[PDB]
């Protein structure tokens, strides 16, 4: 009764263009069965949202990722917070909230609001310049390894790392394999800047490691709760602000709205999470035989959540593959939702807010003058390239 269908979400066939796929995943049914790696898929948002909100049932300790930690060994010791299940996952999910909290955003803010501006700036003052090297992956570079509080040498291991973390969730494919095969350099630098005398004072690694006395964590988790920050701290912010801009790129009816009121810089932002959907997927273990849409599922069965294609269902959203800076956005699952809903959600609306902020303010025009590259990751959506001119306001 639950359709199987050949569609592979993890090729690069279907990261070129997931729409058409996506659609015929929604289409063919509630549930449906992906027989190119044995899993089951949801892709309208109310069973997205359902499975997001079911973490007893829908688990995460056995890996969000196709492998099944019950089956097989975890490529990196398992994350404290991500593949963890209440009450394990509980105490550590509050130091990082605290960590990321909102009186720790109106400390940082200013000084990230101003290298936002000096970016738009000095971008300004190239005209042509590549939107993903030069602003999407230059100004989170700019300002978050200084508020994790790391040294300046080994910086360049940051996004090599990042996307090995994505890229690993996925199926093992050469897209997994590949990377798993360039890794240990990345991980010798990531796993040592986790180490309290390697994390400046004030920073967010300094802050989780004096949160080891409270009682809510160890001094022995908080090493790995720093590698949580520097595995989804700084990836995430390059693709959502190099979805922004994209979609400021297609869409100039939206860029001229945005620049008659720049308050809507965090809402053009949230929008363009929900449009683009930088974290494509998730996976769930089913702990326990679950009926989910009409169709009853086994234990130990993995189950692969499609956020953007829920971020795009015409069942829940009107005109899903339009662009509103101005549209509602309460209940994307951009940022996934439920209990590991993102802990860092402060931090990357604040530097998504600022960066949009100061392309309103400063710049008249962004036009695409060049050909446009995709990178692939079987997690990850987001561009290699976007050549685009820079007209100043
Ligand atoms: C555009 C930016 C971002 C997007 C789209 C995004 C997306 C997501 C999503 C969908 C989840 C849910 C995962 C799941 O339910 O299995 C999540 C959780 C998480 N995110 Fe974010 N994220 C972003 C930025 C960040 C930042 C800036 C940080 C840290 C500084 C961060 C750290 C985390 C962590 C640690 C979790 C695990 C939370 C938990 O398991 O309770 N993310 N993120
Ligand atoms: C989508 C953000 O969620 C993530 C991604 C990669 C790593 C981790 C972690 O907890 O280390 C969390
Ligand atoms: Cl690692």
């Amino acid at each position: 009764t639950i359709p199987h269908l050949a569609i592979d979400p993890f090729s690069l066939d279907f990261f070129d263009d997931p729409y058409p796929d996506q659609q015929t995943l929604r289409d063919a049914g509630p549930v449906v069965y992906l027989d190119k790696w044995n899993v089951y898929g949801v892709a309208r948002y109310a069973e997205v949202h359902a499975v997001l909100n079911d973490p007893t049932t829908f688990c995460s300790s056995r890996g969000v990722g196709l492998s099944d930690f019950k089956k097989e060994k975890p490529w990196r010791p398992p994350s404290l917070i991500l593949e963890a299940d209440p009450p394990a996952h509980t105490r550590p999910r509050a130091v990082l909230s605290k960590v990321l909290s909102p009186a720790t955003m109106k400390t940082i803010r200013d000084g990230f609001a101003a290298a936002a501006d000096a970016k738009v700036d000095e971008l300004l003052q190239r005209g042509c310049i590549d939107a993903i090297a030069d602003l999407a992956e230059a100004y989170p570079l700019s300002v978050f390894p200084d508020a994790m509080g790391l040294k300046q040498e080994g910086r360049e291991h940051l996004l090599p790392y990042a996307g090995l973390v994505f890229n690993a969730f996925g199926p093992p494919n050469e897209l997994r394999q590949t990377a798993i095969e360039r890794s240990a350099p990345h991980q010798a630098y990531v796993n040592e800047q986790c180490q309290r005398p390697n994390l400046a004072p004030g920073g967010f690694g300094a802050c989780i490691h004096a949160f080891t006395d409270t009682g809510e964590i160890t001094p022995d988790e908080a090493p790995l709760l720093v590698r949580s920050l520097l595995s989804a701290g700084l990836d995430t912010t390059v693709n959502g602000i190099g979805a922004a801009v994209y979609c400021l790129a297609r869409f100039p009816g939206e860029l001229q709205r945005l620049r008659s009121d720049p308050t809507l810089a965090r809402n053009a932002f949230e929008e363009a999470v929900r449009f683009e959907s930088p974290v494509q997927t998730f996976f769930r273990t089913t702990t326990r035989e679950v009926e989910l849409g009409g169709a009853v599922i086994g234990e130990g069965e993995k189950v692969l959540m499609f956020l953007g294609s829920a971020n795009r269902d015409p069942r829940r959203w009107s005109d899903p593959d339009l662009y509103d800076i101005t549209r509602k956005t309460s209940g994307h699952v951009g940022f996934g939702s439920g209990v590991h809903m993102c802990v860092g959600q402060l931090v990357a609306r604040l530097e998504g807010e600022v960066m949009l902020s100061a392309l309103a303010r400063k710049v008249a025009a962004i036009d695409i003058d060049g050909p446009v590259k995709r990178r692939f990751n079987n997690t990850l959506r987001g561009l290699e390239s976007l050549p685009v001119k820079l007209t100043p306001a």
